[PDB]
RNA sequence: AAACUUGAGUGCAGAAGAGGAAAGUGGAAUUCCAUGUGUAGCGGUGAAAUGCGCAGAGAUAUGGAGGAACACCAGUGGCGAA
């Protein structure tokens, strides 16, 4: 029931709509996750830096209960809550060994959706 | 009718180019499908809802299938009659 993973990876997906934080082992197996939506943030509040922090703190705390002490951070997306999430991991007591940006970029690939005229 | 070389061509020696046609080879990303981890949302908006998910979604890891387009370079840069 209790795992013992000392070293793990924290994945922060920050979008204009939401922030999701999943903490995984180095092999990509998930330990815990939290989101602005999961904590009951709604609408504009979901994308706020505060909501991102609270999501990060919740996910970190649960992961530490599995014995995680050190984390490597991977960030994806352009949302406002990326930095707050990274600070929250440190605040939760996990140590951030490395921070890396993994947001996907095509080398001129698929056609994007139409621009919103309104 | 007879000359001439300046126009227009030819030769010779150089120069650059997303000019065109046909094969072949890549890497990024999207979608789908398959499994592992995992959990109560995800997604979306001015705000919502429809939708998707709890028959395990989204996320994360790995593998496979397929199509389309070629980041950076890249510039009143280049090439072409358009």
């Amino acid at each position: 029931v209790k795992k013992n993973i000392e070293n793990g990876v924290a994945h922060i997906r920050s979008t204009f709509n939401n922030t999701i934080v999943t903490i995984t082992d180095e092999f990509g197996n998930a330990l815990s996750w939290s989101s602005a939506g999961a904590l009951g943030f709604k609408g504009s509040k979901k994308s706020t830096p505060f909501a991102a922090q609270m999501a990060s703190e919740t996910a970190s705390k649960s992961a530490m209960e599995h014995g995680l002490k050190t984390v490597e951070v991977t960030v994806k997306g352009p949302g406002p809550g990326r930095e707050s999430a990274i600070r929250a991991l440190q605040s939760a007591g996990l140590e951030v060994t490395a921070i890396r940006d993994v947001t996907p970029v095509p080398h001129n690939g698929c056609r994007p959706p139409k621009r919103r005229r309104v």
